[PDB]
């Protein structure tokens, strides 16, 4: 009668039931760890990053690759990135710079019930476009429940409107940028490797097809949240200039700040494609050398010098350290290490071969059910768990029926991201629901009902607007047969 | 006049990098540009200007930018096998500090030994190096020091001087996991690669194995242990009020009560690593590794280290209506030091750069014309060069650069190519000086209890003692042991 007391310890020993690894070769023993951490991925019946440190164990432990092999997977280039922006977004949070730019979006727009959850989502949107949605979810939050406390003492459906807007706005935000969030990041970084000379995917032709496919989510959303729920005002308009003139005039810390923050991203917008020669011409000897990362860490790294009050930097490392997500950067490096698995064991070209009866169905149909179960899939598990078990199977799919990479893994890696309904596994409705409002069932019908036009906008962007400009319809010389 | 005192660690920083730079762009080479980046790097802990975690994330910035590796390369550096020992290795760390173990076995150690400064810090080093003659350095300065730690805590507590004597015990510990390494084959990674490379090199020899390494190597280690201990107690720190400072340790011992579950889990566990650590491959008896003798060298330390450390996520501690696990991952990512993880990835970082580029090779190949001298001269040049060059790359580098440069060099002037290698071997595990050289000095380096400057002030002698034991132990019984000085019979002839 104790067994739902220790409930996954007797169910983290599935080491023992599925273990049919000793009758078959090699691929059988990379698609024993694969089963095993899914299960503890889908369920987390673990902390979420412990399972990340197991393909460090018994990949050497079968014998498919050295334990020195395994742990250069560990850190790739997506790390560097992710200390410089988070380096940046330390003193964003510090000295209040978050507050300056988000009572500014509001009291610019009006008070109304309408166009205020209009600069609600507005302000996260832009705000999640250079951090992490994880980050951008912490800071906007506590600001909107204080000034919703403001506009009621000056009821319960316009709260959970407002506490609902932001937690879709910063999953909305979250693409239209590789520096995003984690998932266009790491398939970014899926995608430096295994397509060596394809020369088709920056930070320029990034922008290009996602800045138009998530503005009308945006404003197709919006419309959405405000139908299913809403259909004097000039002490409610003071109340916000009650903390617009709390905080005093700009300091120098947020100057130097937003200076360093309009700086970092006028990089990343010149090294551009082949509309304007960037600088990174100038290197014209070294074509792939300096990276997106080194931009994040040539300014990120000028926080720890520059001072800012008797010295003392503008932040330290104490300070950053508190700050930098140490999970995410195990959890995505124990990706990684088991996607460089399952390629020298020969496992994704087993399941290559095995999907070419696939291919007889029409091309679009295919990213229409690869887009639909990895939606389906992405609202019980964590959105850094879902694209990473999917890319090393997607993958061999495209190579062997002909069919682009880019024409079905960019649906797969936008649609993934699509995270609107359970708040089980999911950060921004995970941060915004640590108060007590915003039930279940409100939340799934809000979001189901976004997910379907976050889909549909993805099926007519890839019919219009990107098969003329990655040239999915024409096969390429890279990734041969 | 005193803003540029104030501000002085700003201006320095600018001012040494825009100093140097004329050494890169006159000089066009990647071992300019190369030197540039150790030159500049190296001052800026030295100097202390920036933290030590910033200093090293400027080879990820530098080095691509220069052109001589790309920053897909230069970030799979900073992350090797060392770093899944270190995450392993924690995961029991974190474990003894909760459920109070240490306070245990450091009050039973107090109890038992007295509270005597001099002869504490003895027996700390004379149980670190025979510990360490059998398991890994890394290995082993991760398990004593949280020990020790807390035995000078509690004397420290007892009072009812603690700063310095605190330097102490990492810098004895760390220098001691060092020295006791050298005795043994298997007992470190450099003594490793040159009984491999020394093997293939020269056939039909038959003279480097157990037994015959530890009869130059014990003598010429116990020296140094007996100096270092001496110089590193006189660079610190050179009964009414004891027998109430034993009374107490009684009664602080006595107020634990009996040991409790969650203590003997991981009293097993650190006994049962310990154990699987030693029997991997003990060189005179084989070990486990004949049990994956199909795929050598794939399961190493790291793997034993993950395999028990991951085990405190899963048994349970507590009940509440679930269990509580031992460790619960919240409390080990603010235990873990996640500076000490940026700091070796950036040493590690700036001594493949330095391969890459071709600095490492300039500085050797300047030991080729030096054959017209005498014969203990061109030792003496090669164990400072080795020295020198251990202390900002690794010692399975170094050791590895410099054996296809010493073996023929040894040849060429009709000496034994055992009296050049053997010095330059054990001059390649002394690194002192620096925290990103030694793996052992990182971990005693994640406490806080130490600067630079006294890691540096402390192992410039602790160098000095041990070049001048080797120089001594060259010269004198191991002359007559190997025969160096009479051209051999398994080395070539011309």
């Amino acid at each position: 009668l104790v067994y739902r007391r220790f409930l996954f310890v007797v169910f983290t020993v599935l080491v023992l039931l599925p273990l049919p690894i000793v009758l078959h070769t090699k691929e059988a023993e990379c698609a024993y760890t694969l089963f095993v951490v899914a299960t503890f991925w889908l369920t987390e019946a673990l902390p979420l990053s412990v399972t990340a440190l197991l393909p460090s164990l018994m990949l050497p432990m079968f014998g498919i690759m050295p334990s020195k092999k395994v742990a250069s997977a560990y850190f790739k280039d997506f790390h560097l990135l992710l200390i410089g922006v988070i380096c940046l977004a330390t003193s964003i949070e510090k000295w209040n710079l978050h507050k300056r730019i988000a009572l500014k979006m509001v009291m610019m727009v009006g008070v109304n019930p309408a166009w205020l959850t209009l600069g609600f989502m507005s302000s996260t949107a832009f705000l999640s476009m250079w951090l992490s949605n994880t980050s951008t979810a912490a800071m906007v939050m506590p600001i909107a429940e204080a000034v919703v406390q403001q506009i009621i003492n000056a009821g319960h459906v316009t709260r959970k409107l407002t506490c609902l807007c932001i937690a879709y706005s910063s999953t909305i935000g979250g693409l239209t940028t590789i520096t995003g969030t984690s998932t266009n990041l790491i398939f970014a970084e899926y995608f430096n490797t295994r397509y060596p000379d394809c020369r088709c995917l920056n930070f320029g032709s990034w922008f290009t097809f996602s800045f138009p496919a998530a503005l009308i989510i945006l404003l197709l959303s919006w419309i959405w949240l405000q139908w299913l729920f809403l259909g004097q005002q000039k002490a409610c308009a003071e109340v916000i200039k009650q903390e617009y003139q709390k905080l005093g005039p700009i300091r120098y810390q947020e100057i130097v700040t937003l200076v360093l923050f309009i700086i970092m991203a006028l990089l990343w917008f010149s090294r551009d494609p082949g509309f304007v020669p960037g600088w990174s011409a100038l290197f014209s000897e070294y074509p792939g050398f300096a990276t997106d990362s080194t931009v994040a860490l040539l300014i990120g790294l000028l926080f720890f010098l520059i001072p800012a009050k008797t010295y003392s930097p503008l932040i330290t490392w104490k300070e950053f350290q508190s700050f930098m997500p140490w999970d995410i950067a195990i959890l995505v490096g124990g990706g990684f290490a088991l996607a460089d698995g399952c390629e020298e064991s020969g496992l994704s070209k087993w399941i290559g071969n095995k999907l070419s009866p696939l291919g007889s169905l029409p091309a679009w149909l295919i990213i229409l059910i690869s887009s639909l179960m990895v939606t389906s899939l992405t609202e019980v598990a964590s959105n850094p768990a879902t694209i990473t078990l999917f890319l090393p199977i997607l993958s061999p799919l495209a190579e062997a029926i002909h069919v682009n990479p880019l024409y079905i893994l960019i649906p797969s890696t936008l649609c993934t991201s699509f995270a609107f309904l359970l708040p089980v596994a999911n950060p921004p409705n995970a941060i915004v629901f640590s108060y007590g409002h915003l039930k279940v069932i409100d939340m799934v019908k809000a979001g189901l009902g976004v997910n379907i036009v976050g889909v549909a906008v993805v099926m007519l962007g890839i019919c219009t607007w990107i098969v003329p400009m990655f040239d999915l319809y024409t096969y390429p010389s890279w990734a041969p047969a």
